[PDB]
C-alpha cells in the first residue's frame, strides 16, 4: 500500500481578518506556525519518511512544508515547488473581507459563489489594489495568457491543479517514493475528488482542517484502500 | 556581467565546527542562526534577486538558506540539494577536537593533515561514535560504493564538486539565471579555486568568512571580473 500524506497550511495572518487571500501570498500567524508545529510532531511520532516533497509557490505553504521538515528532520529531502498547487485565485474579492464582500454583493451572490463549482468571482481588474502584487510578481513570469487567472472557479483550479498531479506526482508515486504534499485547501481539493471520485457536491461540503497530516493509503491503481485518517494528539483529532 | 552569490552557514551546535563536523549532520548553534539572519538582511537592503538556489543536504547549509531566503522575501525559489556541495568528510577525526585527535594518532600525522592539500585523514573505525549515524543515512543511499566517502583531503572534496558545479550551476548561469550557493566552506573554497584559477597553496590559506554574502562578477566565460566582494556592515 502506497502511503500519501497531504497538508494544508496552517493558519494564516489573513485567515484571522476572515480576508481572502487567494493568490495574495500572506505568510502563517504564529498560532499557524504553531499548528504546521504539532502536525511535524504528529508526523515525528509515527515514524513518518518521506522521499520528496511537493509544495506551491506561496510562502504559507511553504513555511507549512519547512516546519513539518524540521520536526520530522528530514529538511535533505527534495521539495518541488509549482504555481500549479496554489490557493484558488479569488480575482476580485482577493483582499476583502466578510463584511467588504457581503456589503458589496449581497448575501445572496455570495451564497451562490459559495455553493457552485464553476461559477468563478469576478475577475482581479488592472485597477485592483493587489493587481500588480499578484498578476506582474516575477514568480509567474513563465506563465503563458491563458494561464495566469485574472479569477477561478474550483473547476478551474482543480483544472490546472491536476496536471501537475498526473504528470509530476503520480510517476513519484508510482516509482514507490513517499510523497508528501504541502499545499492549499482548494488544491488539495482538487486531488481528494480525484482519489475519492467525489462528486462536484460532495467534494464542496470536504473541508480540510489548516496544519493537519492527512493520510492515504493506495493501492496500484492509486485508489484508497481505506477512508483518510487525520494525524495528531486526541485532543487535535477530536474536532 | 552576470551576478553570483555565495554564503558559507554560521555556527553549528555544541562548538562542532572547531570539532571537525564533517558530514556530521550538525544544526546551527543560535548564534549561527543569527548570522544567517544578518545575511539575509544584507541581501535585502541591496535589493538582490535570485532565479535558483543551491545547497548541500546538510542541516546547517540548509537552514542558513532558508533564513535568507526568508528574509529576502523568496521561499517560492527553486532549490535544489546535493551531498556534492556537503562540508568536507573528516573521517575517524569527525566530532574530535585537537587534543582528542593529537592524542588519538599522533602529532606527525596531525601535523601532515594541517598542512597536506592531498593527504585524506583516516576513514571511520567502526567503534567511532558517527560510523552508522553518517555512513548509513538514507540520504545517501544512491550513492556507489565508490563514490561514499569514508574520508577526504580538500582535493577529494573539491573533485566531488566540481562536477556538480559544471554539469548543474554553469548551465543556469550561462542561461541567465542568477544564482544564489549556500553551502560549506570547503566546498565553497572547490568554487572559488575553479572561478579565480588559484594555487593548492594559495586556496589552503584562503577563508572565507561566515554568514556574510560574497557576490561575484562573471563575464560570458565565467571569469570573475574583480575579486569577491563582501556584502554588509
Ligand atoms: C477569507 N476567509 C478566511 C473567510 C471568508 C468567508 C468565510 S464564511 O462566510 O464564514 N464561510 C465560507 C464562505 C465562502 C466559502 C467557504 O468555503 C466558506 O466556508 C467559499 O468557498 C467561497 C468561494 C468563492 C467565493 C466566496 C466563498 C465564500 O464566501 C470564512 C472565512
Ligand atoms: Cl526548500
Amino acid at each position: 500500500a502506497y502511503k500519501l500524506v497531504l497538508i494544508r497550511h496552517g493558519e494564516s495572518a489573513w485567515n484571522l481578518e476572515n480576508r481572502f487571500s487567494g493568490w495574495y501570498d500572506a505568510d502563517l500567524s504564529p498560532a499557524g506556525h504553531e499548528e504546521a508545529k504539532r502536525g511535524g510532531q504528529a508526523l515525528r511520532d509515527a515514524g513518518y519518511e518521506f522521499d520528496i516533497c511537493f509544495t506551491s509557490v506561496q510562502k504559507r505553504a511553504i513555511r507549512t512544508l519547512w516546519t513539518v521538515l524540521d520536526a520530522i528532520d528530514q529538511m535533505w529531502l527534495p521539495v518541488v515547488r509549482t504555481w500549479r498547487l496554489n490557493e484558488r485565485h479569488y480575482g476580485g474579492l482577493t483582499g476583502l473581507n466578510k463584511a467588504e464582500t457581503a456589503a458589496k454583493h449581497g448575501e445572496a451572490q455570495v451564497k451562490i459563489w459559495r455553493r457552485s463549482y464553476d461559477v468563478p468571482p469576478p475577475p482581479m481588474e488592472p485597477d485592483h489594489p493587489f493587481y500588480s502584487n499578484i498578476s506582474k510578481d516575477r514568480r509567474y513570469a513563465d506563465l503563458t495568457e491563458d494561464q495566469l487567472p485574472s479569477c477561478e472557479s474550483l473547476k478551474d483550479t482543480i483544472a490546472r491543479a491536476l496536471p501537475f498531479w498526473n504528470e509530476e506526482i503520480v510517476p513519484q508515486i508510482k516509482e514507490g517514493k513517499r510523497v508528501l504534499i504541502a499545499a492549499h485547501g482548494n488544491s488539495l481539493r482538487g486531488i481528494v475528488k480525484h482519489l475519492e471520485g467525489l462528486s462536484e457536491e460532495a467534494i464542496m461540503e470536504l473541508n480540510l482542517p489548516t496544519g493537519i497530516p492527512i493520510v492515504y493509503e493506495l493501492d496500484k491503481n492509486l485508489k484508497p484502500i481505506k477512508p483518510m485518517q487525520f494525524l495528531g494528539d486526541e485532543e487535535t483529532v477530536r474536532k
